[PDB]
């Protein structure tokens, strides 16, 4: 529910950092890269994903959203939860980490305390087509995401840009679902 | 509990957007039609749907209240969750997805990915009247506090024949007192 | 957690109000008679009582913490969720229902929809020893409360209420604390 | 989540404060002695605790974080919750909690209601070695061994970064001993 | 489920028994009382309640199923639970129990230990007018209420087949009743 | 797990019998059809189904696996629960409660008390053309139950049926899924 | 629930047995020690304790109630399962384990793979005083355990030995209990 | 912790059987295979394995200890539930099942309906190796305690160069005591 959080840093922890928004002090877990950048009685936007389970409710915080999205896709991972997510990251950088889960660098993973061999491997396999490996594409994924068939989904998103190039990502994605509302 | 949400809008996505209201964005997912009225930077409000479940809290957004109340019924039914909701709503406008239901055309909710032929029949059968001036409200008020119709119409009729311009909720208080009558 | 929204009121129903407290809409629950001094477009605050819940998080707001504390009182009895709880109250104000509770009248207990025969006699019971009937006082009730017993809540108390000639209720109370310590 | 409240006291109770942040009237539980520093119609802040359960949240409030880490620390003793856990700071303030702890007090802490003999003793076999009382080297470590290192090998990158980097920050020391364990 | 265990007797606490039936013993609990008839080396018979939580399954056993039923009434009290159950029993016997309970003999009850003023007040409430003690006709119409039909409309059946059928059997009289009733 | 339980009739209740197997004695819910049938002291034999919920495990009795059966589809719809179940049968015989859900008498489900006018609708359009609207389609069934596609299921059980007239259903099964394993 | 499995023995692996008692086969999860004692194809008894769990329902067997007991009791200290408890058994018999916990030999207790430093303070703590060291006594812990005092569930229990010149435990906790009661 | 059933068949239906034992009818979920070589009114028993869940107990039965022990094998891989892990099994059979996993044959597995490509690169990167003598038998039985590898192996070739010829039951507990050495 909590994207993000802008306010007054009023504490600089090494494992957290805690903003304060209209009176109200988030304490936000992050690594000590996203940390160093972040000084007390200053102001501060994180892009957070908050994580709530039943005894307990969490807000992890980044420099920008692709990184927080990269945290996100990490806990889709079996046996991979937030703390395990955020050690990975604190050892490697997400570019690094990216980097890491394409060239299926298992020695790499290994070194991020609690990652065995197997968990590793299980991390490479899982995604390394889907951390990087445009109109079109972001508009069927759109479509796959509401439901929609991949291989049709993709036909009307051609159909919809072919008809109409100048078409941004967004009405594009209307008009095809118009096409597939069947009018 | 959120009903709504008016911010900066710090971000306009393919599936959701993020308002920021005292420094706090707030995710709220919507519908390519929902997601067009908006531009990055501007300020703006979302009727929102608050869902709370035990791994997580998701905020659903629209553009008014009642497309917002739509969607909480579509809930309503079995095997239809959020994501289904949105997604009958994605491909179906709030008016029309309404018809659809009301004229029970399993045809066209079939369409919508995820909802069957049996699927479309029970939503239509369930909902089919589910989808829609001081007396109705005001019985309407009290049967929502579990009071017998006949004897919610019966002191309704009484206090709109007290005083006739009556506000639907002075209307309501005053038939409250004449059921916690003696 | 929330015991009180503050702001402009967007919307107001017949069992519910919506007040944007900074950008953020909150959906509270309340009674027509409460609902009644309320007016759009205006600043309105209101007692509340957040009842958390699995899959639900729920406001529920009163004039004064002394409504919003009898509803959670009427909690406290078995067989009693919120629904109930405000439909009594929106039958009865809470003034009148603690007399009702007090005088153990069962016949006006039973006019709520809900609540019938026996259901009234159990909350009768239930809440009659606290419904409706000084420094010394509480600050008992207070150690009484962090788990203290009596006998020695009260001569700590009357300790410091000798020795401090007379004072805050506060400061006896962590007076008592830092005697019943040592 | 929310780590501390700031805003306009509502209303100061005995066991209790309500202090208003952009609208939103928290109600924050404390200690007499916590209360006794606040006033009605002042503004007000405190850093708290917040205990999420299945049919609960709630906020504990507390004068500084050292404090609010005590009560987090009590709460993880098996059989010791949240009222427990206010009543022992409500009998003894902070440091004369963590001094009875430190010096298994067996005798003070059994003075708090609904602590026992036993309670007491196992209370004080938990935290005793684990109490921020009872300076770059250690922190960096232990924030290493937070972040699933292990004692040995974080001790020696820690000292390695602080002997090419002079003496420095708990900050850059961490970043630093960081990369060299990404290897 | 299990309503009744029987088999040897491997073994008589003070608390509770076990009977062997079928090479699986049970361990099932009863009173001082219900254990004294019992005898070790020989078979016997019990009839239990199987009370089935998230981390336990557990048999409480009585000499008939009549004292069987007033432990399930027992536990019908919120915040009666078989623990207290049972401790009401050992102290009364069900005779006892159900008289002082029809009695409102608060002052019986209360000398149960967990049992206080309130609680047995609550009880006393709950369990009056509910107790097989303090026919044909009545039973029909409580089996029909129990299917779900009104108290009216069931007596209004019952009535109905007696008379045709002078006076038979509460079977007969609920097989025939039900078959009006389903019009 | 438990599908049946035979045993010595130990009691026949209004809504219940209780059956012994090997010295233990088991609840078993029933209608009072079933319960006519049977007699105190005798042997007999019920077709069950064992319903287990988190604080509760309950068996509900019939006289044959097709009515079982029935019992256990009944559950399937929304808002049926075991009671509401065994009630609808109480009050209407296997035989005629299958009858109503095809001629989609909503009237009669109405009488049987908690099934509203809606309620009843709900049930006559889940279970109309699952009631009762052969080598062949068994053998379908069985494949779409392993998850397979209707109409490939269905393309395997006529090429085995018709390479293998003589086939039985379960020979059928074993034949379809060696092709479908595609060897 | 299930107190003991007494069948034939099917299967003897190495950190469990299965007897199968009236044709069902119950996997019984043991010691080495305990699975020593054992020879398939031949008729065995174990006392067992029955750990139920949401998604898991485990038997557990030791070749006497003392061992079971205590097994039991391993499950009373915070942060110790059945695989931890077993594994402990395994390394130490119930009657030296007793002796590690009474004599608080914390390093031979670490020897148990799963339980290091703390954990074996922890144990040693928690357990001491219910390890290893008459009508009277039993009869009134009997009392004690239906919730009596002592100071009263002693008296009735001095009592009824006095007033029945001295025989069974069971019919002096009965008497007891009859007077207790009025 | 039923480990098996052993009965009359009172039903062999096509997708499980009835096994009555102690006049206790056990539904037996099956793959057709296994169903088979079942026949009505004939005295039966298969080695199952019990899976409890918060609202269901069932059964699932297997010719021999080896296949039902390769069926909680798969159910141990994410995603993968008993329906499925059944749905396998009755596509291929527990030898040919192993060696497609073994194997690493993605293409194979994938004709299980519900297993797709993904699906099938993951049970055979989780089961790859998981699918398959007295010294590795004992320090398995040890590690299986919690032992090291390195020290279980090391108290192994101890005591099997004690005596030589020694159950592998005996060479682990004497192993054990070793352990619980000083």
């Amino acid at each position: 529910m909590i994207a993000s959080v802008r306010g007054e840093v009023l504490e600089v922890a090494l494992d957290h950092v805690v903003i304060e928004a209209a009176g109200v002090g988030y304490r936000v877990n992050a690594t000590p890269a996203t940390l160093a950048t972040l000084r007390q009685g200053t102001e501060a936007r994180l892009i957070t994903a908050m994580i709530v389970r039943e005894d307990s409710m969490t807000l992890y915080g980044f420099p920008d959203g692709e990184t927080r999205d990269l945290f996100l896709t990490l806990l889709s991972v079996s046996g991979v939860g937030p703390r395990l997510a955020m050690a990975a990251l604190a050892v490697h950088d997400a570019p690094a980490l990216r980097q890491v889960l394409a060239d299926g660098n298992v020695a790499a993973l290994t070194r991020v305390p609690g990652i065995g061999k197997r968990g590793a491997e299980r991390m490479v396999l899982e995604l390394r087509d889907k951390v990087g490996v445009a109109v079109r594409s972001p508009v069927v994924e759109a479509l796959v995401g509401l439901g929609f068939a991949a291989k049709q989904a993709e036909e009307a998103t051609d159909t919809v840009l072919a008809a109409n190039h100048d078409a941004t990502t967004s009405s594009a994605l209307r008009s095809a679902l118009s096409l597939l509302g069947k009018a």
